[PDB]
């Protein structure tokens, strides 16, 4: 599975799937890191998890409203801080076993992650700054 990553810089658009643990997605044209922001399936989420940055996991559905509101604000979350978290979306209408696996019940539903465990939760739309904050906080390494 693989998706286009368009850098900021440049605006090379990058076929990223799989990514080597220890790496974050660079644009092969210029170098920049890029804005790790991706679908995520039933059948890749257990690769999406197995990164070292913070994973922000975002079920989200066609007919939720408020996550119309929160698409760009992960977009603007993943483009100000490039490489330094990895936005994985997960469309619960084509992904049930791992809604379910998470318990998901409100749409939308945000978890974090780091190193593959679940570290933070957040229910309905969230504040982009508050966001940012939790990631930075998570980019400590803790
Ligand atoms: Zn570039």
């Amino acid at each position: 599975h693989s998706d286009i990553l368009t850098c900021t810089h440049c605006q090379a658009k990058n076929r990223v799937g799989a990514v080597p643990a220890g790496q974050v997605p660079s644009c092969a044209r210029c170098g920049a890191a890029l804005p790790w922001l991706h679908d995520g399936t039933d059948a890749t989420f257990e690769q999406d998890l197995q990164t070292s940055v913070p994973v922000l996991v975002d079920f989200w559905a066609p007919w939720c409203g408020p996550c119309r509101v929160m698409g760009p604000v992960l977009e603007d979350l993943a483009r100000d801080l490039p490489g330094k978290v990895r936005v994985v979306k997960v469309n619960v209408d084509e992904n049930p076993r791992t809604a379910a696996r998470f318990e998901v019940r409100s749409i939308p539903t945000l978890l974090m992650f780091k190193d593959g465990e679940e570290v933070d939760q957040m229910v309905g739309v969230t504040q982009k700054a508050a966001l940012r904050a939790r990631v930075e906080h998570l980019n400590q390494l803790s």
